[PDB]
């Protein structure tokens, strides 16, 4: 029954006077996308505050083993090389355990074929002993086409293959691939695995079979997986036009594009133009500077009060001098800690990222988009593309009448600058000390 006193940074109220990790576990023949997955998966759940690490075996198996040659590495008849993978496997399920039940980590990817029904239950008994939870995720794919793009975009180029070209590196691989196609059992949750927790993704994420959710982080992975597609696409992200309150120097608001503004946003019409793309949907906040860069398009575009500008709360409208001068103290603890800092009666970084999470489901279900935003807003959605921490998240640059345009390339996203040649002010803060 305890008396109360606000935090500083957070705002949150405390009283004063003196859920168990999981282990998923990929299943499936190579190059089925599993590390492709373990990495994306990874990249949303730590952006949404969920501590996640990818531990992948082959990683290992590099470290451990000289430059690879070939496929006979991974023949079953390898006595040695048997030996030495399975100790790789225990190598990095001892790091799991410590990442796990010491360093603060609540989500380990254990990225490996896992293509046995004895490899899978060595994994439960380990997680059951460690009281870890267990979920496992397939990926079964027999389209031909389907694997030799992946061995094309993102085998072949790694350092496996080094000394050899593309046809040979190609041509172990599917050697490669043949040498775990005879002990392959796969997850079978009518009978021998009908008490795993699991989900099944057949053809791309043409079909799932999904069995015994077990909590939260569970079933959102699993609403994840069921949104995102492999499609080639492309991501616009900028901000509106310059506005009359950048020319101030004032932060929020509601102030509408200056001369300087409104020049970008008919430069943005035209680059959109020029790069001629297929059904470009296009989304703005609901403040009018997003708006009236909008509307120089031409084009369709809807709404989203989630991308609206970070809430200053009672700072709204002022300047940095302002609140440094009003605010001395507020306005040092959000330079000691910008991303969990609560402006009072505002918002955080952190606040944003949760109201961005349905932005980013859809995001992903989309394919072309033009997201007209603002300043904060726009380095959480980047943080979450580029894989940016939360201490770096708010220090990300992205100035005004600049395009960021991504795109899909291998396990990432990369990112290209299009600056379109229209003045501004500069509204990017430095990290200080
Ligand atoms: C959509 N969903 C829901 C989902 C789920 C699970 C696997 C995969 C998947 C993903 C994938 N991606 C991937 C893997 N390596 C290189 C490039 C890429 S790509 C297409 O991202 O440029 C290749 C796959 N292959 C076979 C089966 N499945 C694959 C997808
Ligand atoms: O987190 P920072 O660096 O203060 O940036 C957010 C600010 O940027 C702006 O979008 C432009 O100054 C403000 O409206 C907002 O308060």
């Amino acid at each position: 029954p305890l008396e109360l006193t606000q935090s500083r940074v957070q705002k949150i109220w405390v009283p004063v006077h003196r859920n168990s990790p999981t282990v998923i576990v990929m299943v499936g023949l190579p190059a089925r996308g599993k590390t492709y997955i373990s990495k994306k998966l990874t990249r949303y759940l730590n952006w949404i505050g969920v501590p996640t690490k990818v531990f992948n075996v082959g990683e290992y198996r590099r470290e451990a083993v000289k430059q690879y040659s070939s496929y006979n590495f991974f023949r079953p008849d390898n006595e040695e090389a048997m030996k030495v993978r399975k100790q790789c496997a225990l190598a990095a399920l001892r790091d799991v355990k410590s990442y796990l039940a010491k360093e603060g980590g609540q989500i380990a990817v254990f990225d490996a074929t896992n293509t046995t029904r004895e490899r899978r239950h060595m994994i439960l008994h380990f997680a059951k002993e460690n009281d870890f939870k267990a979920f496992f995720i397939e990926s079964v794919c027999d389209d031909p086409t389907v694997v030799a793009s992946n061995i094309m975009e993102v085998k072949i180029s790694s350092p496996d293959y080094k000394d050899c070209n593309s046809a040979e590196a190609m041509d172990d691989f599917m050697k490669r691939i043949s040498c775990y196609e005879a002990s392959y059992q796969p997850l079978d949750p009518d009978k021998c695995d009908r008490d795993l927790s699991l989900i099944k993704v057949i053809d791309v994420g043409r079909r799932f079979l999904v069995n015994r959710v077990q909590d939260h982080i569970q079933s959102r992975i699993v609403y994840y997986l069921m949104n995102i597609h492999v499609q080639p696409r492309t991501i616009y992200l900028c901000r509106h036009g310059e506005n009359e309150h950048n020319l101030q120097g004032r932060i929020g608001g509601d102030s509408g594009l200056s001369s300087r503004g409104k020049k970008f946003a008919s430069a943005l019409s035209k680059f959109v133009e020029e790069q001629n793309l297929k059904d470009l949907r296009v989304w703005t906040s609901q403040l009018k500077s997003t708006i009236q860069t909008a509307e120089a398009l031409r084009l369709p575009y809807e709404q989203w009060k989630a991308l609206n500008e970070i809430d200053a709360g009672v700072c709204e409208e002022l300047t940095y001098e302002e609140i440094r001068d009003t605010y001395p103290e507020e306005y040092a603890l959000r330079e000691q800690d910008k991303y969990y800092y609560r402006y009072p009666t505002g918002e955080s970084y952190q606040d944003l990222v949760q109201r961005l999470e349905p932005v980013i489901m859809e995001l992903e279900r989309q394919e072309n988009v033009l997201v007209i935003c603002h300043q904060a807003v726009l380095r959480c959605l980047l943080a979450y593309f580029l894989d940016k921490s939360a201490e770096e998240m708010p220090y990300l640059k992205c100035p005004l009448h600049t395009v960021l345009k991504l795109t899909p390339v291998a396990y990432g996203c990369r990112v290209e600058s299009i600056y379109l040649n229209v003045e501004s002010v500069c509204t990017h803060r430095e990290r200080s000390e």
